[PDB]
């Protein structure tokens, strides 16, 4: 008794404390800085808003109450405390979802997402997010909806005792599918089209860089200048095509400039080069790709890093709070599996995962210089 009252109680404390340290981090980083305020950055601070919230009148509540022996503050301020308890929940399960919809709609079909996700749209499509949550969220909770039909139960909703979920069939159900298993379904099959799809423009640019190589390494320094012709021209097509398909747009498009001159070089106006020019502007093209592929594997490798740090957060997410709505099935289809012990730890684990998200912000560079020139 006198080891957990107090081991408990620092773990719970630790937990608030860094809960409240990292969403007041992630939401200065995009609030005070300029590098990084998009909309993507916007539905982050959306994010770490509602999980925030879930770290200042959620998890101090509930460890209280864990804590205790019993409620404090009265027969109200704990319909408030679960209503806020689950709209936490909805506005980040829905805010990722809507996250993984942007980075669809960002990778599929771009200058769009430049022209009508603006920060009035983002803020619009949030405040919808937020609103669809409230709804579905107090309204059950503020009205008899969320009643038990059962008599055990009805002692703990009224005489100053108890806070207890007590789920009801109907309602638990309901909340279950509607609040969480049916964002999830959206949220994962975006995200796998968006990794599925990723790696296909990826492959799309490697190919056009491959079709350049062997054009190089084998055409090029062979004979028969009048195949330097064809391997040339091929080369300027594939160099045209890559060309026409943040400071990507602008370093990208002043690189593939400097190519296509080099290239035009190298099929000159005084034919019959062979040797000249023809292989000296060939030398001069390998030092182009070379210094070429430093940005190109850069970019892609940071592309694959914040769609993996992305892909942690919504999969961190699901690895939490997946094992707690597993078990609220459970509890309507039979009882008795399940005491009041399982059911608060599998709980208190999605009230964990609140704190997890800003040290997955750490992992991508962005991000983590904010954080050190914040500190
Ligand atoms: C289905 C259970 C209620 C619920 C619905 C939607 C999101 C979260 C939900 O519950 C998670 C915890 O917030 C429950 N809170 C009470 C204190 C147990």
């Amino acid at each position: 008794d006198e080891v957990w009252v107090v081991g408990m109680g620092i773990v719970m404390s630790l937990i608030v404390l860094a809960i409240v340290f990292g969403n007041v981090l992630v939401i200065t980083a995009i609030a005070k800085f300029e590098r990084l305020q998009t909309v993507t950055n916007y539905f982050i601070t959306s994010l770490a808003c509602a999980d925030l919230v879930m770290g200042l009148a959620v998890v101090p509540f509930g460890a209280a109450h864990i804590l205790m022996k019993m409620w404090t503050f009265g027969n109200f301020w704990c319909e408030f405390w679960t209503s806020i308890d689950v709209l936490c929940v909805t506005a980040s399960i829905e805010t990722l979802c809507v996250i993984a919809v942007d980075r669809y709609f960002a990778i599929t079909s771009p200058f769009k997402y430049q022209s009508l996700l603006t920060k009035n749209k983002a803020r619009v499509i949030i405040l919808m997010v937020w609103i669809v949550s409230g709804l579905t969220s107090f309204l059950p909770i503020q009205m008899h909806w969320y009643r038990a039909t059962h008599q055990e139960a009805i002692n703990c909703y009224a005489e100053e005792t108890c806070c207890d979920f007590f789920t009801n069939q109907a309602y638990a159900i309901a909340s279950s599918i509607v609040s969480f298993y049916v964002p999830l379904v959206i949220m994962v099959f975006v995200y796998s089209r968006v990794f599925q799809e990723a790696k296909r423009q990826l492959a799309d640019l490697e190919d056009n860089w491959e079709t350049l190589n062997d054009n190089l390494k084998v055409i090029e320094k062979a004979d028969n200048a009048a195949q330097v012709k064809d391997a040339l021209t091929k080369m300027r097509a594939a160099a045209l095509d890559a060309q026409k398909a943040s400071p990507e747009m602008k370093d990208f498009r002043h690189g593939f400039d400097i190519l296509v001159g080099q290239i035009d070089d190298a099929l000159k106006l005084a034919n019959e080069g062979k040797v000249k020019e023809a292989q000296a502007a060939a030398e001069q093209l390998k030092t182009t790709r070379n210094a070429y592929i430093q940005k190109y594997l850069k970019f892609c490798l940071k592309e694959h890093k914040a769609l993996k740090t992305l892909g942690i957060i919504m999969g961190t997410f699901t690895l939490c709070w997946l094992p707690f709505f597993i078990v609220n099935i459970v509890h309507v289809i039979q009882d008795n599996l399940i005491r009041k012990e399982v059911y608060i730890l599998l709980n208190w684990i999605g009230y964990v995962n609140s704190g997890f998200n800003p040290l997955i912000y750490s992992r991508s560079p962005d991000f983590r210089i904010a954080f050190q020139e914040l500190l």
